[PDB]
């Protein structure tokens, strides 16, 4: 037998870090979890016990924190880069790194309306995510993502002119609820090095805010024809305000909530125009998924 | 033997309810996790297989869905009290109803700066939470809490002057990160049923309002000296500040972050004054809680 | 204000130990979770800001650690009584000890049919557990526990004869599905300290086998009324073999399977004495509860 | 714009059925989590609201069942195949068809020594997985998979011989713990359809069977180098005892198990040959990977 492929490192490594501006008291604090996955010549340390090749995971643990201590851990794709670029450097017998960093949110709490100088709030489980594939001799695939954005709208949602045939029981509805969790990924073009992700810094948080504020904004005010027609709006938007993405990539679970009805019970009416109470089901869920590109 | 305590009935309904003004056309929705649990003269159906005494669960269940309908589901103080009156009245051998709801976070998304009719974002799993008892006799119960709300500062916390005994590694410390997930209760006077706890409805979502904001306020104004010790001033607050409650209780986590020393690596300074990166532990962690009430 | 109730400590810490048999190679391990919570005079470090009273939670986890080097870990009761006893021993000012352990499973693999001296496998989730509140001048009080036990049986389940009133759906069955998580507790007769507990100790391991045993073979062969019936049997059953027993408790959600009516396609028959497919529901669920003492 | 790819259907679908065997009274269960997502010519659905194209995910959710209903539901492998197929034949416009099943755990009960005709026991949360991608007019790809196997060995592990740079910090060990969730999948020859792979039906349970034994046997009795040399080792005899597998692959992590040293309190000894008492590290954790093929 043979390795076709092969990659090992450290997941689940925590970070913090503060940045502490001494003139103004105004603490900001990021918290992150980090993998980091290498590739190169290490065929030998699975085929034949020679851990030579292997450089520890729990030094690469190590170099996690010693890079967020010797640069900025912001944006995450910028960092992400950083970190990537290190391991295929440092050693030559390593030739890709795979970072994926999930960003935790820490707001800045306002107290009695004043932004408070260091307590923050974990204002939702929403993440901001960066996969950064770092590939000596092709440069530095990056996708950035949003993923755990819960929303829920009560009305201008509809589903009909669906194929009916033999196994179809759903109703056609022009009124419904739709619930989703977002995860949405933008992918870049390649980057040749860390200089070019250097130059674009800038557009990182940027794109991550477009994205986030055209989910929103397309989720409240698209009166949906259907989960994949939504979705399609929001990435074409993104794809229109950002050229250095080449796709956009949504992956939607449909969290179904169901009429009740209650007219066994005293003629209750609970269904159509009068239905006000509703059956949020955990499962089982639709889940559509998209990936737009440029025509 | 005997049955020396029985309870039973539906856990884990959840519920989503929504109210359209028609004239507005601003909708508002709510989504909770419903448990009743009854008790009463129903040891035989343990002892005899005696099922006459038994209120299926199935229709504990349906109740929790009418009872919705027919009646405002907020505050949730005052629908398990409708909820928790309603078993023991209707049914002459069920003497206690032990309601418990959690409230899932639905805020109204903001768009372009203007709130959205009917479009909302889960910005938060905080829940806000009641345990209501309804014990036919002896009035109603109840319980309100916060949980799940999760805050970090990243100076402003102290630790020192512990005991200190052969048992003891940790060193004192003037300034550490605190950081924990705030589940805090306050316990009502007993209400001698429906009419009284109707009586007092406005007074639910203002001490829960209350309890939130000196939370998130001591937690970021407070030197703490300990998590001990900043609890401690919360409650103390909050009681004076409600005379209808008579005890408040915090549970506290404190999610420790450790200093991470990289002295060993060319000499890397991260500690003390110069510590910027620390490691988020997931496990052990501290635990303190306190019931305090008036003197 | 005033503290009404007090208790801190460290939660979540993890433990491993492993005993070697230097003569025949054979290793055996033990993992569990341990919860420790103290009470006292430790009301001022809540309104003083007195730390001097404070035993560092971090000086609680070491001394978790230091005990179960010193001393077995097994039973857990004899366990966690060696280390609540030590807290309320070695300070004066601590009245009582909370301990709370959760054994995990490690289960020796049998290789080719033969017992491995030193691999393990994680042969379920289900836990025994403990809770032992040791209180100077009180003795230690020990609730014993298996939890997370999930089960099924495919038939010789029943519900009928249930109440039926303007609330209720359910049909009646005389065979159905019955799938549980079995949380069984089983409560000792105070001791008056450690020398007592330890006079037990073949028991702690001879009830919760017996317990397991019962619950097992009561649940397999009992052609059930109801949760609450079969659950008393095996309550009465446990009582009845271990005198030094005074309580025991179930906890049952009845995790329900529904029929699926097909007929709709192609006449298809799966209900009723055709029924093969069902759906397993993850919510709502029947929870049930019972306390069995001695008459 | 344009959609480059898309794929939508219903996830999280539990399944059960109960096969009765009339005669005998022995009644099987299984019950598993099913996701089918569809892709065709349904590109119009995310660009023109045209839902014509859209086989409603509730359609496929009954589908799922009646196609559990009219066929077997063993082994996963062949149920994921005739599901698959059923969509891609039954709708021209539908090429392809992703199914991904979840295998949950229910072992017959010993009662007595003896095994129960129809009570059930999860006597882990291990899973047998299958991921069947029917593309039409290039048959059935099939990956399948156990996961979720935990497993611990306390000695008889070993890591040295590593990279030591200026990063590293890591001790060599001769003898460490090892412990981890495996994760192992084996690539299927492609099938032409069905046909074929009804052809092989008895492969699939018995390579389940040959790749849980290879690899309980080979973590328990390899004196282990590396992961990595255990891990490959584990491959290549699948690979040589099924030639219908084309690809084996691992991922491991290793959960990690630390020394605690304790020679600060009363110069106890706990570390090297002493060590009896260790602390298991929820985070970070190595994470290993190796995909093996045939030379
Ligand atoms: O938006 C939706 N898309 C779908 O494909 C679907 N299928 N059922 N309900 C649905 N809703
Ligand atoms: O606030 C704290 N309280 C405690 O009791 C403690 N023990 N260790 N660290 C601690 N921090
Ligand atoms: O065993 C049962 N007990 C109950 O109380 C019940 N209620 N609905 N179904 C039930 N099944
Ligand atoms: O088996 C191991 N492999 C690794 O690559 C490694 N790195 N640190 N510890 C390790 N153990
Ligand atoms: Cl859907
Ligand atoms: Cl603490
Ligand atoms: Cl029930
Ligand atoms: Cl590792
Ligand atoms: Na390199
Ligand atoms: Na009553
Ligand atoms: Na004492
Ligand atoms: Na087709």
């Amino acid at each position: 037998s043979a390795v076709k492929a092969a990659r090992y490192g450290k997941d689940n490594v925590r970070v913090y870090k503060v940045h502490k501006d001494e003139k103004t008291g105004v603490q900001t604090v990021y918290e992150m979890t980090v993998c980091v996955l290498l590739e190169g010549e290490i065929e030998t340390s699975y085929t034949k016990a020679d851990n030579s090749v292997i450089v520890a995971t729990d030094s690469i643990k190590n170099t996690i924190y010693i890079t967020a201590k010797q640069n900025p851990v912001t944006p995450p794709e910028l960092f992400g880069s950083i970190l990537g670029t290190h391991f295929i450097e440092k050693y030559n017998h390593i030739h890709a790194a795979h970072v994926n960093i999930v960003c935790h949110r820490w707001t800045r709490m306002d107290i009695d309306g004043k932004p408070h100088p260091h307590s923050f709030i974990r204002d939702s489980e929403e993440k901001r995510n960066v996969q950064v594939d770092v590939v000596e001799g092709k440069g530095i695939d990056i996708k950035s993502s949003l993923s755990g954005l819960t929303v829920l709208k009560s009305t201008n949602s509809q589903f009909w002119g669906f194929l009916r045939d033999e196994y179809t029981t759903l109703k056609e509805t022009w009124d419904r609820i739709l619930s989703t969790d977002v995860d949405a990924t933008w992918q870049w073009k390649n980057f040749s090095g860390l200089q070019e992700v250097r130059s674009h810094v800038p557009k990182f948080d940027a794109t991550w805010a477009t994205a986030r504020e055209v989910t929103l904004k397309t989720f409240a005010e698209d009166n949906s024809a259907s989960v994949q027609a939504t979705m399609y709006k929001m990435a074409e938007q993104i794809l229109a305000r950002q050229q250095l993405i080449e796709t956009v990539e949504y992956s939607l679970p449909n969290k179904h909530y169901f009429e009740i009805d209650l007219s066994w019970h005293k003629g209750l009416q609970n269904t159509g125009k009068n239905a006000e109470v509703f059956a949020p089901q955990s499962d089982p869920n639709g889940l559509i998924k998209c990936t737009v590109g440029r025509s």
